[PDB]
């Protein structure tokens, strides 16, 4: 992701077939002539999409121009959470399924995986970062405290940001409860709150290289969201 000072980002297309699929997804959802109510509602939860972009001298080099969801924040605290029971897609080979399950074999049980976090600490005027191995090390026993870490800012547990996140995720859950046309694998939620010196959160869906047509509820995604909501709710009792 390349952050631009105009409030947008450029996301380089992943190698094929993943990049091309993600392009196709953004093009479908944001089709100017689209009047599908499911897709019009979905736009609210995605970064705004400004089309394919390449450098003036390099039409080979393909990016998505997207809204920078952290732009309105001063000291953004950011967490990326992969959602679902399966991070492989319906056409994955045996090898690929094994590859994906082995990356985090608790995916089926927990239904989400923390990809990373960046947390502003007021006392030190600095950021604490956690990489992909942080989330992959969390179990049923440590997931609550693992998620809690994201909200430790300003000398306190930020229960305002926790509650706002639940409220925002609930709207995304409601969208999933009311569509049976897309299933999302290896997709994420990006959480942002203000770390600088209340209740102000962004939650957006990102990462769409494995979104497929469906005729059922996305049950794995729903499971993950619900479990994430339940974990966040338990953090409100701390
Ligand atoms: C502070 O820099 C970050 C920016 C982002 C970021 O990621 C995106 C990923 C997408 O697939 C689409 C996006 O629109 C964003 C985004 O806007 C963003 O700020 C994520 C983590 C970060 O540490």
């Amino acid at each position: 992701i390349l952050q631009h000072p105009d409030g947008t980002v450029l996301k380089q297309l992943q190698p094929p077939p993943r990049g091309p699929r993600e392009l196709e997804f953004y093009n479908m959802v944001y089709a100017a002539d689209c009047f599908d109510g499911v897709l019009l509602e979905l736009r609210k939860y995605l970064p705004k999409y400004y089309g394919i972009w390449s450098p003036p001298t390099a039409p080979n080099d393909l990016y998505l121009k997207l809204e920078d969801v952290t732009h309105k924040f001063n000291k953004p605290c950011i967490m990326d959470v992969k959602i679902g029971q399966k991070s492989y897609d319906p056409f994955a080979s045996s090898e690929k399924i094994q590859q994906q399950v082995s990356k985090y074999p608790l995916m089926e049980e927990i239904g989400f995986l923390v990809l990373g976090m960046r947390v502003y600490h007021v006392h030190s005027d600095s950021y604490e970062t956690e990489n992909q191995h942080y989330g992959r090390s969390l179990t049923k026993e440590t997931i609550k405290d693992g998620v809690s870490r994201f909200f430790h800012n300003g000398y306190c547990l930020r229960k305002d940001a926790v509650a706002a996140s639940i409220q925002k995720i609930e709207k995304i859950l409601q969208w999933f409860e009311n569509q049976k046309q897309l299933n999302f694998y290896a997709s994420s939620l990006l959480f942002v709150y203000e770390g600088s010196s209340g209740g102000e959160v962004e939650v957006r869906m990102i990462d769409f290289a494995h979104v497929f047509p469906s005729n059922t509820i996305d049950e794995g995604y729903v499971y993950g969201l619900k479990h994430l909501i339940s974990v966040l709710r338990s953090i409100l009792d701390n």
